[PDB]
């Protein structure tokens, strides 16, 4: 059967590493944010069907600028993306998760609002979560509390607990080798190791500082390829992306790679 959620052309490494995918992207700022501080919605104008929605949250003290690059990068491959500012820059992870879910709720509401640029563009049954540091911890909390989410891809995550063993959502963890804010061996890696009930992946950027996956980073080719491939594979069920999502990228830019329960296009063996 034709996968009803497949969008865009067959992927190549070059097309996933480029700065933009196939679709034209527009954006708007949310007029009256509902349950969070502010939001920018990125969306494809011509995806060829409804697409899933992804909500992205920054870390402590941080604002949309730190995570903004994901907006165009994901939306140009066929997603509606909302980046947010939290009610307070000093909100903790559980609050960030609530606000993340409120942003997804509002994307669904705008999909139903005839005046909105994303009217009828969203499949509100297919949602994902991303975010940086405390916003990454908030993404994992969102996944733990809302298992119908289709994918999570936090970056340099931190939470006051590293035990995310209840998560059944496919989760890709971006980590930064030299992170001194949320050190990998006390945060991102114990988080990754705690999850035994899901498809999961761990991708650590060689020499990365705590901001190694943020706007302006020097690995947008690899990080953007992996984020889009993960979201395509698991939010769209798009098996064209099974290998890009699950495979070791064999990159000089990677200082650790792990994956579990990720079938990468090799049959049953």
């Amino acid at each position: 059967q034709t996968n009803p959620y497949a969008r865009g052309p067959n992927p190549t490494a070059a097309s996933l590493e480029a700065s933009a995918g196939p679709f034209t992207v527009r954006s708007f700022t949310v007029s009256r944010p509902s349950g969070y501080g502010a939001g920018t919605v990125y969306y494809p104008t011509n995806a060829g069907g409804t697409v899933g929605a992804i909500a992205i949250v920054p870390g402590y003290t941080a604002r949309q600028s730190s995570i903004k690059w994901w907006g165009p990068r994901l939306a140009s491959h066929g997603f509606v993306v909302i980046t947010i500012d939290t009610n307070s820059t000093l909100d903790q992870p559980s609050s960030r998760s609530s606000q993340q879910m409120a942003a997804l709720r509002q994307v669904a509401s705008l999909n139903g609002t005839s005046s909105s640029p994303i009217y009828g563009k969203v499949d509100t049954a297919r949602m994902g979560v991303m975010g940086w540091s405390m916003g990454g911890g908030g993404s994992l909390i969102s996944a733990a509390n809302n298992p119908s989410l289709k994918a999570a891809a936090p970056q340099a995550p931190w939470d006051s607990s590293t035990n995310f063993s209840s998560v059944t959502v496919p989760t890709l963890i971006f980590a930064c080798e030299n992170d001194s804010i949320a050190p990998v061996n006390s945060s991102a890696l114990p988080i990754y190791d705690s999850m035994s009930r899901n498809a999961k992946q761990f991708l650590e950027i060689n020499g990365g500082s705590h901001s190694c996956a943020n706007s302006g980073n020097s690995n947008q080719a690899l990080i953007g390829k992996k984020g889009v491939a993960w979201m395509k594979r698991f939010m769209d069920n798009d098996t064209r992306y099974s290998t890009f999502a699950c495979e070791n990228p064999n990159s000089t830019r990677v200082s650790d790679f792990r994956t579990a329960n990720c079938s990468g296009g090799g049959g049953s063996g």
